[PDB]
């Protein structure tokens, strides 16, 4: 199903583009405040089919998928659009 490319942390992309990636590397640990995630310029950002583009989130806040992965969607909107996943 889909087209999920595998990505390793810390990761980043830039410029407008629609994408879908997968990772097995989120920290589960509530003291790992340095392993956080943020965006704003992106038009749409989702984990496992549910949106988080409006906010920051910590990797230890995000529940895993049915197989134990995290799957991450991204979308085009602006030519200077940045992101980073810690």
């Amino acid at each position: 199903s889909g087209e999920y490319t595998e990505i390793a942390l810390p990761f980043s992309y830039d410029g407008a583009g629609e994408y879908y990636w997968k990772t097995d590397q989120f920290s589960t640990d509530p003291n790992d405040w340095s392993r956080y995630v943020n965006s704003w310029n992106l038009d749409l950002l989702e984990i496992n089919g549910t949106d988080y583009t409006n906010v920051w989130v910590a990797q230890h806040q995000i529940p895993a998928a049915s197989d134990g992965y995290w799957y991450i969607h991204y979308k085009s909107g602006v030519s200077w659009g940045h992101v980073e996943i810690k």
